């Protein structure tokens, strides 16, 4: 019930029932679908980067509470992260920050040490059993030379200047015996968060030292093999103030580690190595990116001069005695936390002040939290500013460059109900790069439902921001990679009340559609055909009496809007991109995405030919046009048909270090209006003659 | 426990820390005393609850321990002529060994512990504290206790039998399902006793032969208590070492509904007749 | 009679006799026959847009006095709602409401707050039973 696997002697060992453990999950291999999106969101913990990520590692990445709608992380993307994680689109996450974040969370080690006479207790028999008088027995000896301890464990500190004295602590004066000055705090080591967040400030450790009676019994043997006395280390997280710890397991399972003092503590008879800071931070991290898991401890420091000091004092005085050994290299065996050896004889000569005496009890039951941390000011508002702060900056940001197609794969970019400040900042993506598609929306989801001359204007102010990055601007062809929504309601796959627009339906359709992980359209999700063309997941839209007049005139403005379907359900007439010509190639949306891809082959293909020294010109020009046609042939479902050339003309022989290409693509539109007409006749003349 | 003194009762519960197969049947009463009141019931069950909590299920996670029961009160022994008192441990006693212990190892269905004529008093009787109030049972039941209360004029029975298991989980409720897991654990070892220190064994033979111990040896034994799964393999530290194995059981049990309402409502015969 | 449900443990509770209450219908899914009238009306309560309405629901959506021939909400077309509900029609029905109706009743709650000094009563024991001079004591 209480020994551990010491070795090789045959023994069925048993651990107890348990519950069941949330287990974490596996990822696969990433790859390029045709829908490629980016969402930037608040959350819990994980990196401050764009990442191209796989579904099933979002909520063992950015911790799970970012997820949840009724948590504090709750913001107008969270439903779009839901709908991805759900279809199962590889996406690139950007999580963002609040301009007045905290720094993280610390705790630093110390002790409150003085020299002193002290009590001395009796003891039944060799075993030392007897303290405290135990049975009824006064203290034997008058007053015996020993030393005095308090543990003390309190947040590190900060610097005048607003900098953290996290490797750079020093002794100072204590409390405990200042009746002789040189009673001094001295520190031992220091804790810190990994992330910027309250999982710090929820996140608790606890350190003890077990002995053979204890319920992780010690054993002797492996500590006179390699001499150094054996501390178990656990962590240990809470979900909120009012609620209790749970253990973190390391990645194999176990709800404490073994770890100690020294330099190097290998094992010869099984090379396991004992060291403090290199097994905490071996054993409960793993950051292969198909099991990946982060502590929430960053790595431990030990402050080794001044633990050696205590130690070698300690030693000096007391290791030349009766019940303890007193060769050198038993410095490092000495049990510092505890007062007793590995077989439970109490130290005598050392005593250690209990809470009562303003001390800190390090037992297997006490715990212990770190201070400060937190995640900043949260909500609407704050996410925002923040997404503006990021999107204005594009072209002389110092955190990333996303005008990079290797790096950042990301090809599609939905507006969630940004504010009408931040949504002007979007569509020059698809003037800074040429695979890049848009949805906008004309709703601001901290407002109140537009009415029809509000969402007239809106839309005009967003043609013309549009207007303002056409496609060739070598020749002025208008952009049409994207599209606009009209509209807003609610969300139905919650209880709460959620308001949200219909660019997250449309979203979610083309998620099940071009999100297919082998990069190849699915038929049974035309997202204009069967079931795919009604509204599924809001409810409740307004506006859905427009006049005749309205409807015409919206559609002349190129928004994509809905129409009721039944007394139940609604529909979209016809999904059309914000083109604005007559040319009925480029109408359908769809295509739009379409083309984004055909821009993305050729960029592959450059990158697979590009600076070869015993290439030919007819061998480049040939296999740049292999290369995009196998690439592109059978993935569109017949929305396309396309024909790469690649050639050296009159320019590319000036130059002599360039080749062209050039792509010829086609494609279809879809008819809108019926007609109806009668005749009548009589019965006979209408069955027969 | 047949009834001993308060000091030997509180060194009983340290067998099921000792040992991962054992169950212990806990009694309110020393038998050289009088029988005691509501308010001595609360007291010795407080503290044997106390003693109790200090062997948790699982050190490591700290499960609360759930092999076993506390049963309360106390009466008089009807098989025989002379006066002797005894309590109601030695009733559920013999239910126990009439429903679990035939020599076959499969529980008997005609026995069944909470069915029929096994769930009432048969060999005890003048009990006492027999008027509780309706607070002291509720408090009795939410400190985990098993009780009796009164079934007819002449007799007693059980409401409800359920272990000290103190957290909310409904799987570990009824006290049965305790044994059956200590047969569970018993089980294990015997898979471990034959397949230990042998020379010419692959990995994937002594991980497919353990399962198939404890599936053979479990399965058709327990009567439909328990549903339970073994799984054994060799993990990344077992591959270190080299010289372990694993095994790893999953079980699933039901619990038992215990309260009902009562309302009418009053028609005229004939829209009662028809309509 | 008094006590109510408060856990598991092992007790009957007796809810006492009573005289029967109405039961609330539930409807079907709506359809559409080839003879879909509109009405309209004056109602005691529901929604005042036009709604599709399965007849079974109309007197737990508009009330159960609208139907009502003796009531105060009698027009001219309660006879037309009520061969519709009878014939089982699922229609759309239309409330009107009167160009001068007022607005929704209200209540609010509030307390009279002040601080000073007061009496005090006797006391059996811990259990504070006495008041307001009972039994015989100032």
């Amino acid at each position: 019930m209480s020994e551990q696997i010491t070795g090789s002697t045959p023994r069925i060992y048993y651990r107890g029932t348990k519950d069941s453990s949330v287990t974490r999950s596996t990822g696969s291999t990433t790859t390029l679908p045709l829908h490629r999106p980016l969402i930037m969101f608040f959350g819990q913990k994980g990196p401050t980067v764009p990442t191209w990520i796989d579904p099933v590692k979002f909520e063992d990445i950015y911790g799970s509470e970012t997820t949840n709608l009724s948590g504090v992380y709750c913001t107008h993307s969270t439903p779009f992260i839901k709908e991805a994680i759900a279809a199962g689109n590889q996406f690139m996450a950007l999580r963002l920050e609040p301009s007045d974040i905290p720094d993280v969370a610390t705790l630093g080690l110390s002790v409150d040490w003085v020299k002193t006479k002290i009590d001395d207790y009796e003891r039944n028999d060799d075993g030392t059993y007897k303290l405290d008088t135990n049975g009824d027995k006064i203290p034997l000896a008058t007053q015996i030379d020993g030393i005095k301890f308090r543990f003390v464990l309190e947040k590190i500190e900060t610097n005048e200047s607003g900098v953290s004295q996290y490797k750079k602590r020093t002794a100072k004066a204590g409390t405990i015996g200042t009746e002789a000055t040189p009673s001094t705090i001295t520190p031992l080591a220091d804790f810190r968060c990994r992330f910027k967040s309250s999982l710090g400030a929820n996140t608790a450790l606890r350190i003890w030292a077990p002995t053979i009676n204890s319920a992780q019994a010690a054993d002797a043997d492996l500590q006179a093999r390699i001499k150094s006395f054996l501390y178990r280390f656990q962590i240990l997280t809470r979900a909120d103030k009012a609620s209790s710890p749970t253990i973190f397991e390391t990645i194999y399972n176990e709800p404490s580690l073994s770890v100690g003092f020294g330099e190097n503590l290998v094992d010869p008879q099984t090379e396991v190595v004992y060291d403090f800071v290199e097994r905490i931070d071996s054993r409960y991290n793993d950051e292969d990116p198909s099991t990946y898991l982060m502590s929430p401890l960053d790595t431990p420091y030990l402050y080794q001069a001044n633990i050696d000091s205590v130690l070698t004092a300690i030693q000096e005085l007391e290791a030349p005695f009766d019940t303890v050994s007193a060769d050198e290299d038993d410095l490092y065996q000495i049990n510092l936390f505890g007062a007793q050896t590995v077989e439970g004889v109490p130290y005598h000569a050392v005593q250690i002040l209990g809470v009562l005496d303003g001390g800190v009890t390090l037992t297997e039951t006490a715990t212990n939290y770190l201070q400060g941390g937190g995640d900043g000011t949260l909500g609407n508002d704050s996410f925002n500013a923040a997404a503006y702060a990021v999107l204005s900056n594009l072209s002389n940001n110092a955190a990333f460059n996303i005008t990079n197609y290797a790096r950042y794969p990301f090809n599609a970019f939905w507006d969630s109900g940004f504010d009408l400040k931040t949504k002007q900042t979007i569509p020059q993506l698809i003037g800074l790069r040429a695979d890049t598609w848009i949805a906008l929306s004309t709703q601001d989801i901290s407002s109140d439902f537009n009415s029809n001359e509000e969402e007239e204007s809106i839309a005009l102010s967003l043609m013309s921001r549009v207007s303002a990055f056409p496609d060739s601007s070598d020749f002025g062809t208008p952009a049409f990679r994207g599209m606009i929504v009209g509209g807003a309601g609610y969300y139905t796959e919650t209880t709460r009340k959620l308001p949200v627009p219909l660019t997250l339906d449309r979203f979610r359709a083309y998620c099940r559609y071009a999100g297919a992980s082998d990069g190849v359209l699915k038929p049974e999700y035309a997202v204009d055909e069967g079931d795919a063309r009604k509204v599924q997941v809001v409810k409740s839209i307004n506006n859905l009496d427009k006049s005749w007049r309205v409807r015409r005139a919206q559609w002349n403005n190129n928004l994509v809007y809905v129409e009721d379907y039944d007394t139940n359900s609604q529909f979209y007439p016809g999904q059309q991109s914000f083109y604005s010509e007559q040319g009925s190639v480029l109408k359908a949306a769809i295509v739009g995405l379409c083309v984004a891809n055909l821009n993305r082959f050729a960029f592959e293909a450059w990158r697979d030919l590009t600076g070869t020294q015993k290439l030919t010109d007819d061998q480049l020009i040939e296999r740049s046009d292999d290369a995009v046609s196998t690439r592109g042939t059978g993935a569109f479902d017949d929305r396309l048909i396309f024909t790469p050339h690649s050639e050296i003309t009159q320019a590319d022989k000036e130059r002599g270090y360039s080749w062209s290409m050039r792509i010829d693509f086609g494609a279809n539109a879809f008819r809108t209006v019926m007609d109806m007409s009668s005749v009548a006749y009589t019965r006979e003349e209408l069955a027969n003659g």
